[PDB]
């Protein structure tokens, strides 16, 4: 039968699953690893012991542990982000949606979900893989990983809780892939990994650390980068919260090993319950448990081993949409709210600076305010609003992402560079939010093609040659199926626009505004 | 006889001279101090002991000891600023152009001349006053003073050379004016000063010296304020330059007495031949011997005057030209010339940056780079040349003018702003240079009324409603005939353009380079 599967660790059962009027395999919830409860909670994971008879994978697994957004109860916009299953510590499973008639060896492409490495859930509805799986004919995985205190609690130098099991999660479930995939249909050597913000992010990171590298072939990056300001921290950061953790719960905080068992001790709701109190600064945009620059995952500091060269080389396909910021300023900064136009007076913008560049002195306050401020016309609500939103996006999202992709043009095979700035016509935030973060997801995993979602005819069109672009990239290692998107290079820095348009070729991606966050300021605040 | 006049020093004979067609009197070269030669070299000037007999005013006097320019030999655009007399130290004296027949009590407009404080004339054929005295009616005087090591070497706490001498030599020839003027038909009540470049930042320091205050009535400042960068030193390193210029002539160091004593047996070329190697850094509109910041002329910080308001409050007419900065450029940034467009490469843009700047560490010049750099057309050529005008003209002349009209205006009793930006149709200066510094004075004087100069008759036009516009506002303190030029205001900020064109209205003249010098990078210096 299509539905059964044997892999190295186990025979496995799926279920046949409609899409547009046909049909494909799903096998949903397959466990990669040991379930990491009780004494394994902040342990690196071990690997699923194999198992006799046949694993019903017939449904969505649990979702790992994680602070659920209340900030809009019941608001669509927010609760497509929500664990869609019961949370549970028992989360390490992977999905795959195989084309039917399953293939011999076809295109594979793993997906790792974003969620500010706090939340996140392989299960939602925006993650489906039916419909890429089917429209690109590709063996479609996607992964889960430990996120917040249980993914990212780091305690350098103890075994117990070293930091970075997420990561090691994902690799995990990647070995997986690596090691299995060939039973359903997929090309082991022409794996992509793609994921979107902390899951882009987290694709970076693999091909920086040399224990991820011989795991997949090419990777796709939506926005988020591995140097992205939020998504790590240096060791003695990561130690810091980890004993602030524990002074919100009264452990005992004499050792490492008492801080340890105290936090083993405690319900997982416990540890949500104060996760948020360990940021060391007022901010938005910055997250408790993260992936720690630990000497072991990452050998040396992310920059210089983007400057060394010292990463997987292989083609990348990355990008950004046009307002990063919103999402943030809307949930964190004072002014904004959900059901007004969010015009932002003067103090407001002023704060909101402070608030989104938590690390910076005065005059490195005064610096981004001055670049980011219409002075012909500076009590302007509209300007002041939209001037933020750029603020957090450049300084979190696209600038970083634009250093990474110079860094890495210079040593790659090849990069291909994207500007997402189309506005869903059913988009249920309101407008002042702009082309969201994480709103070019439903594009790329084509739920445009569903008619009941209710897009127009040419986003149907959009979704579907952004799928193909993906899947012809994850194939080839080039979006173009022999109008073309030009390969960025280091002399002419080119990317087009994804749009409902036809397509613009652009170059140098919001340069002016990253010399600021890439080279001016980092300077200013070294020097003061 | 109309060209007899009796003064409290004497009498005086003028001569008679034509002008479009008619003509008026004119007493050139009158004696306002006595000679500063000999022992009164570097000392305070004295008042011309009065004469018997008739002092014979009908030719134009000496020009005071200078630097001559020699970069263009017998070029135009160069020569016009050139000394058309000869030099000598006995060049104290004073010109009067007198309305005929004579009036009883007009309006008095007297001119100061710039010339970076290390040159200048009275003399000029662009200041000759017989066009502007007789088309609105004034009594005109152009006044002259002491320049270079001359009129600034400064000493401080020597009375033999305490510095500033050649700003109480226009304080004299203002008391003389102010003693005497009716005589001539004028009304001493209503006397404007206005000058440009180094004459506006002399007229604003009369604004602010409590000795001077009394001797005028309004103010007139073009291209230039108190408060330029180059306009004044501290009395520490004004000492610093007197005795550099004595260590590059031999002389003895062991005392204020034995450094003055040598320097006053030298000839006046050989102090001009080593006058340009005292300054501090290599730099472009930098002068050696300028005003002091000394505790008398200046009670306090000019800062610090301005802040509180410790200055004459009258009306104020002032702008600035649009392109400031190239004549600079051209006589000593790299990659200028006279005889090519002079695009610039990006590596003479950072040098052009780094002498323009002097004073500013590697972070100071990193930001004034980063704010005038288009990044995405870095090694456009016309784009790094306009754009060092800019810094040029924007750091030197006018961000500071925007910031004393900003702190002047708090406590004056009114304000026009301008912003001059034709370029004259028979300019000889090539056309990279746009709107000169200094170009505007021809239109300020009438040079345009007379048809040999070749003007278009609308150059005419606009020459005629600007010295309307000037007597207008030297009559009544405010330029406009009861389409009008509105009060620059605190609140609003307005400023017309001064041109061919129908005149229009705009607000906040360069703000945003301006907060740029004028609050960021002196923080961003303080801090590094
Ligand atoms: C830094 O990236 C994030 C930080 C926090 C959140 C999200 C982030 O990326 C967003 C889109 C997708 O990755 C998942 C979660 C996000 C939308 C839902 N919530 C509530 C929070
Ligand atoms: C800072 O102002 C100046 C510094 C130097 C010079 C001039 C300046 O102003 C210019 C126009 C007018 O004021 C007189 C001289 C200038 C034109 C002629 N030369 C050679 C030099
Ligand atoms: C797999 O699990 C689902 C729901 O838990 C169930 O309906 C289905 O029949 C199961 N298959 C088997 C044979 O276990
Ligand atoms: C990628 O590598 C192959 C050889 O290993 C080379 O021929 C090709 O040009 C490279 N592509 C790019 C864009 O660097
Ligand atoms: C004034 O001086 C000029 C030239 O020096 C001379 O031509 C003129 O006649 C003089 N007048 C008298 C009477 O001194
Ligand atoms: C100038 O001063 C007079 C009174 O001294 C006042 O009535 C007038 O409004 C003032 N003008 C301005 C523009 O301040
Ligand atoms: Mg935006
Ligand atoms: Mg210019």
């Amino acid at each position: 039968s299509e539905l059964l599967v044997n892999t190295k660790s186990g025979k496995v059962m799926g279920t046949r699953v409609p899409v547009l009027s046909s049909h494909i395999s799903a096998f949903l919830g397959i466990p990669f690893a040991e379930p990491p409860v009780g004494n394994m909670r902040f342990r690196r994971p071990e690997p699923k012991k194999p198992w006799s008879g046949v694993w019903n994978a017939s449904t969505y697994p649990n979702n790992c542990q994680q602070y659920v957004d209340e900030q809009f109860p019941g608001f669509s916009g927010s609760e497509m982000w929500n664990p869609n299953r019961e949370m549970s510590e028992d989360c390490l499973y992977l999905n795959i949606w195989v084309p039917s008639p399953r293939p011999k060896s076809t295109t594979v492409m793993v997906w790792i979900y974003g969620g500010g490495f706090y939340s996140g859930s392989s299960t939602l509805d925006v993650y489906n893989g039916k419909y890429l799986a089917y429209t690109e004919e590709v063996v479609l995985v996607s992964l889960s990983y430990r996120v917040g205190a249980f993914g990212f609690l780091a305690l350098h130098g103890s075994q117990e809780a070293p930091g970075n099991v997420g990561l090691l999660d994902q690799r995990m479930a990647l070995q997986w892939v690596h090691d299995n995939i060939q039973f359903f249909g997929g090309d082991p050597k022409t794996v992509t990994i793609f994921g979107e913000s902390a899951g882009g992010a987290s694709v970076g990171m693999h091909i920086l650390s040399p224990g991820s590298r011989d795991l997949f072939r090419r990777a796709i990056l939506q926005s988020g980068s591995p140097n992205c300001p939020w998504a790590s921290v240096s060791v003695a950061e990561g130690r810091r919260r980890a004993v602030e953790l524990g002074r919100n719960l009264n452990c005992n905080l004499n050792s490492d090993e008492e801080l340890i068992h105290c936090l083993r001790e405690k319900k997982p709701q416990e540890l949500i319950d104060v996760e948020w109190n360990v940021l060391p600064f007022d901010s938005i945009f910055r997250f408790s448990f993260v992936p720690v620059i630990d000497g072991e995952f990452f050998p040396t500091s992310l920059e210089s081993m983007l400057n060394s060269g010292n990463f997987k080389k292989t083609q990348i396909l990355l990008g950004v949409n046009k307002d990063e910021g919103s999402f943030f300023l809307l949930y964190g900064a004072p002014g904004f709210s959900k059901d007004s136009e969010s015009k932002i007076s003067r103090e407001d913008f002023m704060s909101g600076v402070k608030l989104s560049v938590p690390h910076a002195n005065d005059l490195g306050l005064d610096a981004v305010t001055l670049q980011y401020t219409d002075w012909m016309d500076d009590n302007n609500g509209i300007k002041n609003r939209d001037g933020l939103d750029d603020i957090v996006g450049d300084h979190n999202v696209i600038c970083p992402l634009m250093h990474f992709v110079n860094k890495y043009t210079k040593f790659g095979n090849g990069t291909y560079l994207y500007f997402f700035n189309h506005r869903a016509s059913n988009l249920v935030w309101p407008e002042w939010m702009g082309v969201i973060h994480g709103y070019e997801i439903e594009f790329v995993f084509g739920l445009p093609l569903v008619k009941e979602l209710n897009y127009t005819a040419e986003e149907e069109a959009l979704s579907r040659r952004i799928m193909h672009y993906w899947a012809t990239f994850a194939k080839t290692g080039n979006p173009n199926e022999p109008s073309k998107w030009p390969l960025f290079t280091t002399k002419e820095q080119k990317f087009i626009d994804l749009n409902t348009e036809p397509m613009k070729v652009h170059q140098r991606l919001r340069v002016q505004m990253c010399v600021f966050w890439n080279q001016f300021l980092p300077k200013l605040l070294n020097a003061t």
